């Protein structure tokens, strides 16, 4: 029986509507739920869905420790981390990742009728704010730039008061609704709320190209096999059928 630590987030893993008369692994639905069935039907094992106690994805303390699921996994509480979690290089050092099952990059969402036609128009003006999820990949990305326009950003998003960091998803597509605040998130999210809202729209192109992989301990039994088994699910469409289930609705 594997263990899986994973988080609430629309919509790779959410409660089912009639939650409360379902228990344990049926309490939840969605495309990780979706993924780890395919997965189980080939690899064969049992699994425990449990969501990450601090509700947090990952990041490093200064003195070493992880926090989020990626922490969960260095301590050996969890075997594998089924969620969308981003594969950067800060991250491998420290846990291993299987091959990506969703390709996605660092996006701007913002409430129709802008003239802002590109970050560097974003970053190069004052009346719309903008932030990301603190501690996310995409406000690191910023933060370890070399490019101006990004440590321009980073320079801002850091000192400006009231804060620009959102602690969830669904707080920033909120703050983006109702206030002028455009929203650093990755494309995968952008592509939901977009197809669910019809005021949300997309400033320009994506910032990068990046990978959501499952995490496993670092050394894991596990990897090759799921691997293997991925690799089978992508060649035979199945990640894109059960993407295209959860996102074009
Ligand atoms: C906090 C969330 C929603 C996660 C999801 N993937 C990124 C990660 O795995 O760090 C985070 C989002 C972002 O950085 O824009």
């Amino acid at each position: 029986t594997l263990v899986v630590t994973t988080i609430l987030e629309n919509p790779y893993l959410m409660l089912k509507g009639n939650h409360q008369d379902m228990e344990g692994n049926d309490r939840y639905e969605g495309f990780c739920v979706d993924m780890l069935k395919e997965l189980a039907e080939i690899l064969r094992f049992n699994y425990k869905i449990r969501l990450v106690g601090d509700g947090v994805y990952g990041v490093p303390e200064a003195n070493g420790t992880w926090t989020g699921m990626v922490g969960e996994l260095i301590a050996r509480k969890a075997d594998l981390a089924v969620a969308g979690l981003t594969i950067t290089a800060e991250r491998e050092k420290v846990i291993d990742f299987s091959k990506p099952f969703m390709t996605l990059g660092i996006s701007i969402l913002y409430r129709k009728g802008t003239p802002i036609e590109s970050v560097d128009d974003l970053a190069d003006q004052t009346a719309i704010e903008y932030g990301t999820i603190h501690g996310g990949s995409s406000m690191t990305f910023f933060q370890n730039s070399r490019y101006q326009t990004y440590q321009r950003m980073w320079n801002y998003m850091y000192s400006k008061q009231p804060s620009v960091f959102v602690k969830s998803t669904e707080e920033g597509i909120a703050r983006v609704l109702n206030s002028n605040y455009a929203f650093l998130l990755e494309s995968t999210m952008n592509e939901y709320y977009r197809q669910r809202n019809c005021n949300l729209t997309q400033i320009g192109g994506l910032l990068d190209t990046k990978g959501y992989g499952i995490g496993m301990p670092v050394g894991s039994v596990f990897r090759d096999e799921f691997d293997l088994a991925i690799l089978q699910l992508q060649e035979n469409n199945r990640l894109e059928i059960l993407k295209r289930k959860w996102w074009e609705g």
